[PDB]
């Protein structure tokens, strides 16, 4: 299952194209302009088969939960409304969110020891860089 390495709390160091993949998402300047700043926590933890990430940033707080393999509603930091799937695969939590017709990709991994998430919607790519507190 999730590598046990992926609990506690990670702190955003590094942060690369984020502007144009929020713009992908359709999300307008005003909002843009706290998430090219922020430099947000995501906490995950785990209760039996449920893993929990939660975002804390003073641009925007989110939490999901979730069984891997099965689909769940989410409301994402931008407020999208979408049905999303977590599943592993080599390591990496690779979650898909799905709305409108629309689908983006969010994929998360150790390496290094610190977590790397990828994000990809319609071809534009960012990756963002947390190390462990
Ligand atoms: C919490 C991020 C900053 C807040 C900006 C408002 C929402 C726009 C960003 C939406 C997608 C966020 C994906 C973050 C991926 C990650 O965990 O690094």
């Amino acid at each position: 299952g999730m590598s046990n390495k992926f609990l506690g709390t990670w702190k955003l160091v590094s942060s690369e194209n984020f502007d144009d993949y929020m713009k992908a998402l359709g999300v307008g300047l005003a909002t843009r302009k706290l998430g090219n700043l922020a430099k947000p926590t995501v906490i995950i933890s785990k209760k039996g088969d449920i893993i929990t990430i939660r975002t804390e940033s003073t641009a925007k707080n989110t939490e999901i939960s979730f069984k891997l393999g099965q689909e769940f509603e989410e409301t994402t930091a931008d407020n999208r409304k979408t049905k999303s799937i977590v599943t592993l695969q080599r390591g990496s939590l690779n979650q898909v969110q799905r709305w409108d017709g629309k689908e983006t990709t969010i994929k998360r991994k150790l390496v290094n020891g610190k977590m790397v998430a990828e994000c990809k919607m319609k071809g534009v790519v960012c990756t963002r860089i947390y190390e462990k507190v």
